[PDB]
């Protein structure tokens, strides 16, 4: 049952520490925290390809899309791997994250280890909208904090 | 080939990126970068078990030890995976660093990804300094920077 977490962080005030657990080699992913800092609404939350920081969350690079597959949410059959939808901030600005997810996983071609989970300034579309950059990013916005996914105990 | 890449990050002054690079599955790393903000000297250098930095450096484990061997020197037949040594800073406070390493890996059993390097106060005593703590950590004394190791393009 491994674990991982990640420890989210940008140039303004958004923070955050999120955890990954997966119980078997081909179970589901839990993913679990809180975001703090955030506008309220909707912040697209994905894993980017990149477990590179050294320019902030701009290094990451594209979502992470080992199968390359078009953008979508994570509940799409058409999705990126990294896809992981959009987390909601309440009027406290505080985002309470609890996904189960299908798709990433903590061993194999899906494996996240290594790689940058990011929160974004805007909603994810989830694919849905009518240009082909929603394909793409789902226009979820500018990168507002990001972390290295690293192996837990 | 894989590369990877680590950000050190700490409550002081010391910071700097290191760069990971293995040509050939379970082929030689080399590993270079550069770190400021280091007291003129020797400083201990290894990759811990976690890449858990959400108590900073502290979350991050003892030493990578998956074939739980003793604290040595890199060059050493007994030696953690994770024991890289010392690093030296100059006058100028910066320590430039440039390491081979045949032990530890970016793919297989001794993968570091996801893992966290960390640069400590003190020399590493490489294990011969003659008490069971130098068996242990090698008398580095507390951890000065830390990041999690991320795969890079
Ligand atoms: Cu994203
Ligand atoms: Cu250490
Ligand atoms: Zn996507
Ligand atoms: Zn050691």
């Amino acid at each position: 049952a491994t674990k991982a977490v990640c420890v989210l962080k940008g140039d303004g005030p958004v923070q955050g520490i999120i955890n990954f657990e997966q119980k078997e080699s081909n179970g589901p992913v839990k993913v679990w925290g809180s975001i703090k800092g955030l506008t309220e609404g909707l912040h697209g939350f994905h894993v980017h390809e990149f477990g590179d920081n050294t320019a902030g969350c701009t290094s990451a690079g594209p979502h992470f899309n080992p199968l390359s597959r078009k953008h979508g949410g994570p509940k799409d059959e058409e999705r990126h791997v990294g896809d992981l939808g959009n987390v909601t901030a309440d009027k406290d600005a505080v985002a309470d994250v609890s996904i189960e997810d299908s798709v990433i996983s903590l061993s194999g071609d899906h494996c996240i280890i290594g790689r940058t989970l990011v929160v974004h300034e805007k909603a994810d579309d989830l694919g849905k909208g009518g240009n082909e950059e929603s394909t793409k990013t789902g226009n979820a916005g500018s990168r507002l904090a990001c972390g290295v996914i690293g192996i837990a105990q």
